[PDB]
């Protein structure tokens, strides 16, 4: 069992990661950022639903191009302020990081709980020249890593929803703006 | 015409649409939701081999008690641990989701462009005064509709091979567990 403190203060790290995650882990972590994935493809195709009758407006329109002149432009200019697809991109990025932070916290979770047990395998066999306490310094700054991915994880998830929100309200306008 | 009616607009149009009746209505959503649940799978089968690993490294220090009669058992159990690279097959499941998400992800961002290529071209034939750009878009439109369905093609061939080696690993990790019964 964990003896020396640096096994003590390697395993309360552990432990907060775990009560933290809950009993369902990583995978529900993973799970979240798919969730993210899906809306992101919802909104990409309510955004280009929009885009498409804004083309086919354009289209009808111009059976009398010059007598609908403004129309045009309006549906030009909506199209050209409606081109918020660096949005859409920092949505894409902000996604991509936080599936990666879930997956260094994962591998980084995992090589910290497997180095406190080596840990405690090297002090029952005597085999002291620190080794011992190596294996269970290498678990804690470990564990502080895979609570900073944590943390960059959680910042970029509640950047993701933000930045959906304001896109998603800036679409359904352009959408009620056509609808009539 | 006020509809694809040039030759490779109609070309164009065949393509979109044939991606359209291929994957059916909802198809993107849908296909990107069927790999990031691979996904999933594949996270609870680490997650399993990780807590197998466990298993393993506490039946050593239970067994550690009594080093000298048990000296053995516990050699074994260094090896059946060593002796996995399923992490050799995990991450090589990892790469290949991983290329699946990425293709299915591009094929509906070309599928959107192909759409909005093939009616600004159309728009820009119907100003009359833009022909040569009225060309490259329905020629852009073509080519994109072709990247789209490249991309599907490389999806079910990535995602074939992950459940082939899904298959493999859960019975390898699920007799890892057996075996410390």
């Amino acid at each position: 069992f964990p003896s020396t403190e640096e096994e003590k203060q390697a395993d309360k790290a552990i432990k907060d990661i775990e009560n933290l995650i809950g009993e369902s882990g990583f995978p529900e972590l993973i799970e979240n950022v798919c969730s993210l994935k899906h809306e992101y493809t919802l909104i990409r195709s309510d955004f280009y639903d929009v885009i498409t009758k804004i083309q086919n407006k354009k289209i009808s329109l111009m059976k009398n191009s010059h007598n609908n002149r403004n129309k045009i432009r309006e549906l030009v200019q909506l199209q050209n302020n409606l081109k918020i697809g660096d949005e859409l991109d920092k949505i894409m990025g902000c996604i991509d990081t936080a599936e990666q932070e879930i997956r260094s916290a994962a591998f980084f979770f995992d090589e910290a709980k497997e180095s406190l047990k080596e840990g405690i395998i090297k002090r029952l066999e005597k085999s002291k020249n620190r080794a011992a306490s190596q294996l269970s310094k290498k678990a804690l700054n470990r564990a502080e890593d895979a609570l900073r991915c944590l943390e960059n994880y959680s910042s970029k998830k509640g950047e993701a929803i933000g930045r959906r929100s304001f896109i998603k309200e800036v679409v359904e306008q352009a959408k009620n703006a056509l609808s009539k």
